[PDB]
């Protein structure tokens, strides 16, 4: 009995920060202890449907005094309740009914063939994704609750476990976990892995060697000592290590390109109509091309873009397998999609910047176009060439069914871009005009 | 009839964290507006004498939204009251009144002949003492809600009024105030000052000129560009400006050196005796020279360091008229207090530096001890020249007067670190020495 309504809208992973939600309480309550409680909570809004966060509520009090003000809840007739993900004597406790690994009434934890990393201490880790809040044990393991729960399996979970087994070198190597079965489906709540301190988003490292060209420019691609090619070649046999080791457990089949499916996403992306739909005869010509053709598809990551990749001493990581209709995101797709996705980031890590230097104005922005098509074009060919050479397949070597999958990721997101940010249209069409 | 006893030990003001209280009920109540009520809340514990609290309520919603938690104090039937500093909307009012300057039922809000600066955009001060919480309108006023309330005359207060009045530039200028006359005795509730935007505490100024000869030293104490003392001076004749107009409105008194309280203070500072033992009787020689002597008394800052003075542009600050027994701070005094008491900061800010130095071992620390005696010696005589350069009489023509009073602040110097702090004890001690 406490009123979340105040700070569930004020969190940074409650997603209607425009949806004006109507009342919104619990919708379960297990006792993991006696001070917490594993609460589910539902949120109705007017004009929408219906979500469902979870928080692990504990009472008593909530300190640090520097955390008072994101945890603290409300009064609990009549202690006060704030949220256990900042109390380091409540997450030791959740990390250890991880590796019991017991099961409280409903919720059920899971640890693997490990050994966890307890007695170790804890603070909370702020990127905090609108999936998750996250605590890290120490240097060793970092616990991740997920915020917004949608029915079980999880991909993130479900492959890096298949991909750890198999023992891929490039996955953050899974150590437990805990889900319940609310209602009707199971729902996966959270789970706890290897840590990786000392890492560095490939968006970020891209942007640095975006940053050398450009800023004292007009020197060449090659010649600048930012050079990215080399570390986009590794990232390529990274992706492709973990494609293969992927197709050899998840197992592959054939199917024909989704020609009508495609066509579907193309036909809604006009209803947003700019310049694109004087592209859309040459896009559907280029679309109708290669229908009734067979592909090869496997499980795959379903989001791959410079952000969901990290760089550790000694190896590249894949994480946050999403991947993005938790239906839809399991069914298998050719990894044509994947390589897209990362040539499609390239191209935006490298155009954010011109954007940035058209910030940045105004006489001979020409120059560092240049050098953007110079440094776009030369990553993608280093990290096509190093997924090449890890699988005997060539993506490149199969070039038509990419160059459809990387214009559908154009439509996707021009859509995607130009109901939010309007700004970014330049980037999509434009791309789409280069391809 | 809100229920505060959960909130009122919550707050980090409440002084009984480790009293263990009883019945923690309110004392009064005057409504200033509709939606606030100025109530001062009597906190009666078992064991321990009774304390008293204010708090300023406001009833109906209480944004910020981000701000519910350090706020929420109770749901009174049927709409939630909180307390109305995180309020702007009702900070504006309790300026308002005090520049009215109105008078609802016991509370009093009174102004000084200035004008205060409404609608002027307010956030409250993190940095809030066991003693006080204070909101601060612009860059251009700082509001100032007491906490506690110990009875009058709060002489911080009592000598600020004075004063600016009298139009002293060196102090920052009182705006307004507000009390009470509950049972018998007044209770100051808060008071409002002009904000020094753009100021630098004197500690910190001096702090960066010890810094300066002492690294890349050996380069003489008046070659360096560091120099402080072209400062010292004027900060001298600011002390003596203040002092000279303070003697105006408050008048002068002829009274003998405190011989007999002067050694209880000697005595009892021996009960945490080391090596000081053997100083008490060259000690107590220097002070039985000075018995049956008279001195002139005024009204003085009474706790004067380099941290309770300010520099802003065009001119010396002097603040925190604490001063230190109420009876007993409000009690005239020997102007040669308060210069014995800037000389003796001048010390403690040239070597904890060298405390900081020897830090910062090993080899050669004499040399630092060469610069820092240089330091210490010519801002004390650039001090106490620009002191003797505002008002006719000189502090050091009277010396063996201020060498007593220097002794004795060694005294409390030693006792309070000696308990709090065994590093410090070679300060006083070597000082003790030195003089």
């Amino acid at each position: 009995s406490v009123e979340f309504e105040d700070w569930l809208t004020q969190q940074r992973w409650y997603a209607g920060r425009n949806r004006e939600l109507v009342s919104a309480t619990t919708a379960m309550a297990v006792r993991l202890r006696d001070g917490l409680e594993l609460v589910l909570l539902q949120a109705n809004y007017a004009d929408g449907p219906d979500e469902r966060y979870q928080v692990i509520v504990a009472t008593g009090s909530g300190p640090i005094d520097e955390y008072s003000v994101v945890a603290t809840i409300g009064i609990a007739d009549g202690q006060t309740a704030y949220d256990a993900l900042y109390d380091p004597d409540a997450t030791r406790y959740l990390l250890s009914l991880i590796d019991e690994s017991a099961t409280v009434q409903n919720v059920r934890f899971v640890r693997e063939p490990d050994v966890e990393l307890p007695l170790d201490a804890p603070p909370r880790v702020f990127g905090a994704e609108q999936s998750n809040t996250s605590v890290v044990f120490g240097e060793d393991a970092i616990f991740k609750l997920f915020r917004r729960i949608t029915p079980g399996v999880h991909p993130d979970i479900e492959l890096n476990r298949v991909l750890a087994r198999a023992g891929n070198p490039h996955v953050a190597r899974l150590l437990g976990s805990f889900e319940t079965e609310w209602e009707g489906e199971p729902y996966a709540l959270g789970m706890v892995t290897e840590f990786a301190a000392n890492s560095a988003e490939g968006w970020d490292m891209a942007t640095t060697s975006t940053r050398d060209l450009f800023a004292e420019g007009d020197l060449y691609a090659e010649e600048v000592g930012g050079d990215f090619a080399g570390e986009a070649y590794r990232l390529g046999e990274a992706v492709a290590s973990v494609h293969a080791c992927l197709a050899h457990e998840l197992g592959t089949e054939e199917v024909p390109f989704p020609a009508d499916v495609m066509a579907q996403r193309l036909a809604a992306a006009v209803d947003a109509v700019p310049e694109l739909r004087e592209h859309v005869p040459q896009i559907e010509e280029r679309y109708h091309k290669l229908a009734d053709t067979t592909m090869t598809v496997q499980r795959v990551h379903g989001d791959l873009h410079l952000g969901q990749v990290l760089r550790t001493p000694k190896g590249w990581l894949l994480i946050d397998f999403e991947g993005e209709p938790l239906d839809e995101r399991r069914r298998p797709d050719t990894p044509v999609r994947d390589v897209a996705g990362i040539l499609r980031s390239f191209e935006y890590a490298a155009h954010q910047r011109l954007v940035d230097q058209a910030g940045d104005d105004d006489d001979r922005a020409r120059q560092l176009a240049a050098r953007a098509r110079e440094w776009v074009t030369r990553n993608c060919a280093s990290f096509c060439d190093g997924y090449a050479a890890e699988a005997g397949t060539d993506p490149r070597d199969s070039a038509d069914l990419l160059a459809a999958y990387e214009l559908d990721k154009a439509v996707y997101e021009a859509a995607y871009e130009a109901r939010h940010r309007p700004s970014w249209l330049p980037i999509p069409l434009g791309s789409i005009a280069r391809l």
